């Protein structure tokens, strides 16, 4: 199911030195996000670094949100995951998309400029209207 | 998109010493959940503690669920995340909402009473009816 | 809400030595997935192992995806979570479902054959059609 989402490019490397995000296939659930870096960042075991994407989105529809997830292989094989574990992007967030990258393993890992380092999915969300009860 | 959800308050501090959960804005995807504690809890690196919220919900609609996520800043900047990483709340769960708080970093952190320590989103869910095949 | 999903069994132990996945109740959001193992696997603190399920699904609908999550108790009480934290299954994935199991705690844990070790939810997903703007 498709939804138009505004995207703003913040760094001129985007598109020029690595591509914009695209779905691998029409059956893909997520979009891979790439590290927008002047220089490679070497992450020792246990450390966290904030990696820019050079991108901002504005979802705008309050019935939609995005969730940022680790990449499967990076996480399983290399211990490279997200420092906030899963990163929620609200419909009114219009700042740069930033990736909290955490090395949860025992091996150092260097993030190269342009490397795919997380994925993003778009999911419908609901806002609860709470009904206060004193017994269910 | 809005959905009525029953909520029961379990601890008289809720509302009295810190507020009920509310959406920051009409475009917010998540609700911040606060620690309902008699005393602050100091979490050393690597440890996990179970924090009550003083709240129970009963979603009741089987086409909806809630997911509990870390807060972005706490997770990235402070290494304070969830011990179960993401916590799924089923439509028929009517117990207290409990937060597994894990210090995944290298600095001790004290959870103050009333402090926002996780977020909750409501998402539609589907139940699979499996169709057994012996080749796709 | 129900959706037909094709499932293929890859290992003859499935159904014979432990059951196929089922929803506990009609209000359950997730399905527990079991370890399909010839022998128990003992996971020391910090290590990760790739556990087969003996199962493959083919969601096929591009408006649906699955997310693999830790079990709540395993994660909170035992530090047994997913090495990729959350595992996304695309609508066109038709390989075996594999579970990255990570011991994020301080106690060794042995995964027994047939033991429930993760959960899977099915959620609607949206594919973004990006609209390039140079200011929001």
């Amino acid at each position: 199911m498709m939804k138009k989402i505004d995207v703003k490019i913040l760094d001129p490397r985007v598109g020029k030195e690595f591509p914009l995000p695209t779905y691998a296939t029409s059956g893909s659930a997520g979009l891979d996000l790439r590290a927008c870096l002047n220089d490679a960042v070497e992450l020792a075991p246990g450390d966290t670094t904030l990696v820019p994407t050079g991108l901002a989105i504005h979802i705008a529809d309050p019935s939609l949100a995005a969730m940022m997830l680790p990449r499967s292989g990076l996480g399983h094989k290399h211990g490279i995951v997200l420092g906030n574990l899963v990163g929620l992007i609200d419909s009114d967030y219009q700042g740069q998309l930033m990736i909290s990258v955490w090395n949860r393993g025992q091996d150092s890992f260097t993030i190269q400029p342009g490397e795919r380092i997380a994925q993003m999915i778009f999911v419908p969300v609901v806002q609860a209207e709470f009904n206060l009860v004193e017994d269910f």
